[PDB]
Parts: structure tokens; C-alpha cells; sequence
DNA sequence: AAAAAAAAAAAAAAAAAAAAAAAAAAAAAAAAAAA
């Protein structure tokens, strides 16, 4: 089961750069619920969700790309555990925005 | 607080109009021959 999710995911790392809306839109929310888990090649995933950025609309009825994407990285990466203070709230931001640009090309 | 209804968008198939290309017919011009 696991071997097949992790085809999933380098399936649906292809899917992300579909044309449908709602496509990009699952996609991203089943990426999201991959890394909230500790699968190994989900981090890969969401590194295809960062070139996401660009993809712009002005339609303005449900959530857009960029939109989704400002809340899936805020869930992800923007958050910490709430037994904590302000201080380590920011110091694990910090952290995770840190760890975001060791390992990273130019891209 | 949840469900139902309405509106908008998406996908597939079909139809209409315009543009381009091809074919046919008619007319005009030139040259040659005969009385």
C-alpha cells in the first residue's frame, strides 16, 4: 500500500500543472494530507507545489491556486503546536522557513 | 446549523458563415486568309 502511494504521489506531482481548477485544488489538499503524515517522497511533492506560485487568476468565486497555496504552506510550515508561547512560536517559523532554503536550487 | 435551489462553468458534438480555391463560360484582341 505504501509502494502505491508513493506512485500516487509522483502521479499526482504531474497533476499539480493540470488545467482544471479543482483538479490543482485536490491535488494540492491530498499532498498536504501526505506531508501531514511522515511519507518520504511527500516533501518532493510539495516542493512541486512552490512552482505553483505563478499560476494567477482573476475569477474571483471559490479559492484560487496562489490562494490555496498561501494556506496549504501556512498549515505546513507556518504553524507550531499551541502548548506554545509567542516567543517559540516565531522561533519555529523561523526554523521552518530556514529549513525551506538549505537544500534548494535556483528554482 | 444544514439542506435545497439556482446560476455559472465545463465538455462534447453539431451547425452556420466566411474565406480561399477551383472550374467554366463569355468576351475581347490579334493575326491570317480570301474576294
Amino acid at each position: 500500500f505504501i509502494k502505491e502511494i508513493h506512485k500516487s504521489i509522483e502521479l499526482i506531482s504531474n497533476l499539480l500543472f493540470s488545467k482544471n481548477r479543482n483538479e490543482v485544488l485536490e491535488s494540492m489538499d491530498f499532498l498536504v494530507l501526505a506531508d501531514a503524515f511522515d511519507i518520504e517522497l511527500s516533501e518532493f511533492g510539495i516542493k512541486k507545489m512552490l512552482h505553483l506560485v505563478w499560476m494567477k487568476g482573476t475569477n474571483d468565486e471559490g479559492t484560487s491556486i496562489s490562494v490555496h497555496l498561501i494556506e496549504c504552506y501556512k498549515q505546513l510550515f507556518l504553524t507550531a503546536p499551541d502548548s506554545c508561547n509567542m516567543q517559540e512560536k516565531a522561533a519555529h517559523i523561523a526554523k521552518n522557513l530556514i529549513n525551506l532554503s538549505i537544500g534548494a536550487s535556483i528554482a
